[PDB]
């Protein structure tokens, strides 16, 4: 575009310099395009929207090469320059001011089943590659091509699917939640309401994991954000424009106090970003969270929700030795091929839900025990009339070094569950 | 009205034209509209008004094909455009600041009976809907038309009445509540006195009914904001623009440091922050709604803080029964459920919130709980 | 006043024109009068003041319809217009600049027996109703008239003295209190330095009643703990009153001292330069119990006042009972009535 | 000044329209004078200096009718718009930019034996009273006029020194050391390096005893503050040009460090830290012991206590409502406190 904008300024200052001349020589002759001028032929040949009718909101413009939108102030000025080289920053913005007075106000298009992908948009319902054009209105796409995979890439003799069984210890359940995570992860207008959390201590490759899903995926569509991080102030700017989000170390054990906005950004819930001294406004994430840690860490909330949003992955197998290969995680991911072969893959997969491998339910079962000492009591305790003996403090907190209550919340152990009444029977190895 | 001031624009430059050219040549062609007289053509033809006279107000403009008055400077900046396209943005900062010198004071009219929809005005009074006026002064409209319902909207089997029976436990008191409570989600300049507390665990559908709620008053027109975050700077600052706030989620017994605000909030009692507007005070009527588990307890507990506060239950698991996202993601957001939502809501009549018996048992629940010497 | 600057201005306008006419076509034609000589029209033909002459103190209007000298830029402003339309921002400011570069310094009446109303101003001296005069210098005033009653409005039957009785639990006394804090509350220029506080209930129809009687834009709602930060007070100009509910069970004693006494105050504003400024408006908070008094002296007790509401408070009294325009000018007739010089002591308290 | 100003005005304006006239019509009549000629006049036809060469210092005038020199803005764009009225904000701070680059660079006058008040300076060394001169260096001044008297002024009837030794249980060592005190309180360039402490049960006069101190001195030149706070950031910056810190009640190092001369680090908010130097006197009133948690031979030393007990814990109503703000009573108690003279407090 640039050559047809240089063709246009050109074009234009000639017609000006013939109407100067017709016109007489009075005062110095014309030789800059003037803004409205240079922001009507930029309007009549370019294509700039406006995603909305809000105060201030910034004009967007579409690169017909990269085919997305873009809101980038750098790259409208380079696109005025090419068309009027001779404008400083605030005729510039002059231009710009007049463009969005001018153009027309479309909604971004936020259809689940449209996926932007560096070769083109692609289409899930209809599972095919379309080409880009202006009338999808994305502002970020994924930053590996779409392209048929028929043979799996090998480099330097080692599979990507393979490597993928390594890590979930070759099981079936595990790679398929795990390509199924991958799949979650490139879409960014479709949330699942589930956590995606990899558990494992020690060398297991869950950095590396991150890193292929980092690089499949566009580098800056990921946001970096541990779940703690979550609550305080001017960390949800970061999720805006941005995919899917990656913890990649939570503290172990760490004391989710606050969750509120964990969980609406797990989910589909509104919530109030504020950016760094700029109008805070509210907005819907659908970015899925990925997290990985050594260890569960234990919320306060420990109630039926906090249940329902997570995920857990295992990553049982161990690399620290000779076996660990550092080409893996510094070069083999970054194969074009390979993060290919993987896009592809994973877009083909489809389905509704994830599907929770045997494993998973066991550690969330076992995260449940944990965080919630009633449902440990619940578990450890495998009669009916005396609620005063089976309280026993928890039956002395079931071994866990945990905090009691007063014998009034404890019942709520019934909300787990002491069928009712006796009259007369109603630290210790003691049922 | 954008032809209509390209028109006058063109006239205007003409005569500007006709009258340098019958001056001679001394003003080298204007062809540009002064400021002051783009804010006269404008004060003239079109309906720009100042909702008070305090330091830095801004300016409001009544959108003909809206209805409602808007502060919002780029479509002020948009029609100076079209009246004068050449004009950038210190011009039109010109052009409005002659406008507010120029235009009168009106304040907007708070009247409970009045609700402003897509469709047009809607009087309770009388019942009936009115085309849209500059008399009536109006900030925000609801993004839902308003029609004639005669039949419940059906999609794939599920009806919007038997889901709010589903979400309800299928009592009548606590339907009428939730009905009552839509209706003043709707009316935002009067309010009910009551928070609203959707209280439940797991798959309960206070997120489905958060998301109706915002669906049928409109995105763009409803704010999220936090029982906790209601005292902090910057904060509180769009709240003004939106006809309702609702907490998406709320701490499991989070403790409250400043209520007093909350209180405020709620109970109508009256102070805005702007990035380079000075602090304004003005009275919230936005009815209160926040989804939790449980009760979150107050230190300021006392029969006023009891009473502001109206517990909805939320007794449905959608867990152990299939649960269907299509009614969340989908069937929500249909028209004609919207639609027909709107109107079912807004023809009922608010006197007072209808206590279900479910409300009372879970009130007295709390108020044992939070306060032991009452048990 | 708007027809006195309109004609003004053309006349101006006129005779610029002719005296560029009688030097002949010399450059453009002026049509805009420029700021300084606006400037000095207006302090000619109206009543522009300067409270003091400290840092970057604010120009001052006399407002005719209202009576009050006035700080906001906005009208001053719309003042210019009417003067000059083709002033933009910065030629107002650029007058607003020259006005108080020339105008003369006085300071704000603090008389006790002048209370300014919406009709004008009432003297305690002679009890009398007098018409606004610039010689009087206010900054905020009572938005309910001033009316000649003798008789006690009933709205549905209801009496209000009947009601004031009843929430302060029938005492001489603490009715006597409370008819003078609605006289201490209605003065907006003139302070007693005392913090008048609501401890219980019937309290915030009460509070209502005295938001009501002052207008509301009068009102600024402010409480103890948060007179201290940035960009906070700068809402106390022009009001006759703050009213305030600080927490349940939660008090300084910065500030907040220095806006109860007459003594000076940094107010800021944003974007615009810091200034010292007095605040004589009558400050009102309400709490259930004593407040918690961190500071714990003499002094505070002094000063502050504490007001008893016990009571066993229906939605009927809260709307178009306390809203009636009557019953506002029947209990500001009764309050400013009652002349008083020193605080009373309730026996229910 | 102002009718000096307007002589001056449109008479150098009268001399720029001649020499355009002279020159032909060709500066279109120039009427305004230019910031740097107005620079020029004030700075010959007034006394304007810079206190120091420290980065964006603000250039002081010397008011001839007040005596002092102040740095108020609003003050020198009034004298300007004296001069010549038909300059901008913009141009009037050219004006003062012009007169900062011109002005000699001058100190001011810190001398102990200085004391600024309404009617002059009083100098301790000759005992005596000299008109207002530039050049002198005064940034404030004492409210309460200073007269030569000879009798004690009383309202309805009622006495200061009477009053005094009332609230000093008549006792001659004690009202000595209150009379030290006050003069003490009201010299701002000297320490003496002790604390004094006013221990008492009730009120005791010592309330009202303060109000007085408060109202002799200036209304901006006292400061607030208890110990507890010393410690405290940011609580110093209310120290910084003050005469005297004077509290009302106590419900350790910075507190010992603002006692003595010793310099002190002192943090504006928004601004780096900086030490200064505090010669304020410290008075703080309490009932009982003030709390202390580092007994030792420093605090011990700072420490001066002056107990105060009498049956005004009458209360004295009349005494601090009105009586002390009479001028009479203030001018008489300031003469009497700038002609008492010593070396050191005297323990009772
Ligand atoms: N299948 C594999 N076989 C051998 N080495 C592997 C394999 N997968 C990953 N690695 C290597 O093992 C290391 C994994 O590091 P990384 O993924 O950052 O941390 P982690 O194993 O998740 N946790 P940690 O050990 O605490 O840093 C890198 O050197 C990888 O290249
Ligand atoms: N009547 C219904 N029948 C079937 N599914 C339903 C019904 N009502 C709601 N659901 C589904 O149940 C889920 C409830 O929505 P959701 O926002 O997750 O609820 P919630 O009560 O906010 N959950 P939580 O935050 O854990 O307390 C959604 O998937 C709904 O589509
Ligand atoms: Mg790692
Ligand atoms: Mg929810």
């Amino acid at each position: 575009v640039k050559q047809l904008l240089n063709q246009l300024g050109h074009e234009e200052r000639t017609k000006m310099e013939e109407n100067w001349i017709e016109e007489g020589k009075r005062g110095r002759k014309p030789t800059t395009i003037s803004p409205i001028k240079c922001a009507y032929i930029l309007n009549e040949h370019l294509t700039f929207i406006l995603f909305d009718d809000e105060e201030n909101t910034k004009l967007a413009m579409y690169q017909f090469d990269e085919g997305i939108y873009t809101q980038n102030t750098t790259i409208i000025k380079r696109v005025i320059s090419y068309l009027e080289p001779k404008h400083n920053s605030n005729k510039a913005d002059e231009v710009i001011y007049h463009l969005t007075n001018m153009v027309d106000i479309k909604e971004k298009t936020n259809s689940p089943y449209l996926i932007p992908v560096k070769n083109g948009v692609f289409n899930r319902k209809t599972k095919q590659l379309e080409s880009f054009t202006p009338d999808y209105i994305f502002t970020s796409k994924i930053d590996t091509s779409y392209v048929r995979q028929d043979i799996v890439p090998e480099i330097n003799g080692w599979n990507i699917d393979r490597w993928i069984e390594e890590i979930a210890c070759n099981d079936n359940q595990v790679v398929k939640l795990l390509w199924q995570v991958i799949n979650d992860s490139m879409n960014g207008n479709y949330t699942r309401k589930k956590a995606i959390f990899f558990v494992g201590d020690g060398n297991n490759g869950k950095g590396t994991f991150q890193e292929l899903l980092s690089n499949v995926i566009g580098y800056s569509n990921i946001a970096s954000l541990k779940v703690n991080e979550f609550d305080e102030r001017f960390k949800l700017s970061v999720l805006e424009g941005k995919t899917a989000v990656i913890g990649d170390d939570v503290p172990v054990g760490v004391y989710v106090d606050d969750s509120s906005n964990f969980k609406s950004v797990v989910t589909g819930d509104p919530v109030l970003v504020e950016f760094k001294n700029k109008p805070l406004y509210r907005a819907t994430f659908k970015c899925t969270v990925i997290q990985s840690t050594n260890g569960m860490p234990k919320f306060k909330d420990k109630t039926g929700g906090t249940l329902r949003r997570l995920l857990i992955v295992p990553f049982n197998a161990n690399f620290n030795g000779i076996k660990e290969n550092f080409k893996i995680k510094e070069d083999y991911i970054k194969n074009q091929q390979v993060l290919e072969y993987v896009l592809y893959k994973a877009i083909n997969l489809d389905f509704e839900t994830f599907d929770i491998p045997d494993a998973s339910k066991k550690m969330l079962e076992v995260f449940k025990e944990d965080n919630d000492p009633v449902y440990g009591f619940k578990v450890n305790m495998f009669r009916k009339v005396p609620k005063y003996i089976v309280y026993a403090f928890y039956k002395e907190y079931c071994d866990e070094n945990g905090y009691n209550a007063l014998s009034s919340n404890k019942f709520y152990k019934q909300f787990e569950h002491n069928y009712w009444t006796d009259a007369q029977r109603r630290r210790i190895y003691n049922n």
